[PDB]
């Protein structure tokens, strides 16, 4: 029947967890069609002299491929 | 000794992972007495227009049994 | 040497698991050349009426780089 | 706002896979409503005489919860 | 065929890993009926002045379901 | 008490999932006595022009040891 | 060349996720120098009346060692 | 140089699961030559009317092969 | 908020496991403070031949961590 | 902010698990840009007369996605 | 079909992972036949004065079984 | 009676794998005391123009703590 393809991206953000997330599916959008689900796998980041500079979140984006 | 139970819940919100963590704790008060800890296993989620549709987790309330 | 690239599908059917990944790989063949192997990563599906609606099998499919 | 809930069955069959998915399917529908998915934890079985003598499939299943 | 359902325990016990696994079961003999047999998940504690002040051993216990 | 011993093995099968775990179970019963549990480890395969070639399910197949 | 430590924190926090790890690191901050980066490895929390009492966020810092 | 096996047993054992674990070394010991060390994998069991029946630990011996 | 450290040791101890542990928190107490929980991450042992030499229990031993 | 993407290969080679690395790497390198890190998942082989005949090293290359 | 075993061997050597791979690999050809594959589990060693003593790497041997 | 304390270290270099774990253990022990062994947790690096710029290798070091 259906066949979904799942690739694995990196969203990141200063602002926070969501932030990152909305970053990697708004890039995703651009070059990937029928975007149905997400897995975050890691969460991660890079560290300033304020604390969290870079939320890092680590996930899995599936969509349905189509006919050919 | 006290002995613990623990449940499997995926609390849901389309306003972030905060949010459905404590979806799944608002549900969980109502029929489960003595919540005391909860453990998140997995993040996910579903894809809309605008980006996510709804934040999902996956996530386990442990509450003391009595008798 | 060779090198090889690995892709995450996700087959679906409502006949069995076999006919899940076989749907998988028949899309596979239509945009990858020189499809090697496969490796099952999860078993899940959709409950109906009837039981099993849908079964999915996630799985990575293997195959060799051109040059 | 959703909230899902997760139980951990084993269904059993001397059929086959599927079946023994079913079999949990089937005894799942008679006290839980809502039953959304299924996800297979580890697949399993006891030897007899003539090979396999019953396959046991380890599933969680998933379904909705009312607020 | 038959189908059995696993639910997840934490028994705890001042004693030992043996005690703590006994009185999770103990209470599970309470409330659920056909108990077959019981996975150890974890195995952790807390710590008093004395070092180990409780051991919390979280286990799945399987039992049959009757067909009802 | 009793002590058993699990040994890891890879049926294969161009039929399907059943049938490989069969082919180990099979394979097994001839060198191997006291056959009581298995567990399915991977489930993976080769890829042929109709699609799956060999259906791979890597096992662990427990059997009780003779004092 | 240079080498790295990793130190396991629990940071924790009653308004959210990114304040707990914030807490975690600005603690680390005041023992730890060359902070880098951070891997989230659990996520879990205490249940109070109004429901999470307080996130609890599992982090692992990484940070450069100082060849002396 | 030096060529280790592994192999996985379930020792079984009504006592505990210290005991458990002797029992399979024990027999190890019939059959194996240079049994080195062992590693926990399971801690499972089966239930009866007093509540643990038998404990069952599998686990993994590590020996020492020969020249040959 | 409040802030913990965790760090992994490994007790051993020539009677089981229990002992192991202890054996570990015994020699945390004396350079850590505020010692809160432990988590057991892996069990192992030497062999000899009497059978067990020593049993070794990884852990992880959490502690509150001051200003 | 920025957005990464990362594909998995598996790199193989006669000589030695590094080889097998630089082999993905050399082959990445044709197809993608910029091409930050890299994370090995397995590192598997083929026996033959000699031993080891190839080394294949599973590695995930992560890169930086253009806007 | 055709059936594969697979035993796990520990491999070592004071030159390098490749090295006590070989070795474990070499070994195996003294008693095991139509060894085919490997996969490494574990990478790990002891300390001396001098840095790594022994590396000792856990590896998975596949073979194919007779008859 | 005896206990270890395992600290997590994140050797690099641009030789190679063995040559990375040297690093940290060259480094670990300047601080450390009674080093007896290490466990390879990941393997990653990062992407030059030559290919792999920097392996780097996390690991464990245990290590025998004074009573
Ligand atoms: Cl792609
Ligand atoms: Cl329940
Ligand atoms: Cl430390
Ligand atoms: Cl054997
Ligand atoms: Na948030
Ligand atoms: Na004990």
């Amino acid at each position: 029947g259906k066949v979904y393809k799942k690739v694995e991206l990196v969203g990141t953000s200063e602002e926070g967890l969501e932030a990152a997330i909305q970053a990697a599916l708004a890039r995703a959008r651009k070059t990937l069609r029928h975007l149905d689900w997400f897995e975050v796998k890691e969460i991660r980041g890079t560290i300033g002299e304020a604390g969290v500079k870079e939320y890092q979140v680590v996930l899995e984006v599936g969509f349905r491929l189509e006919e050919t």
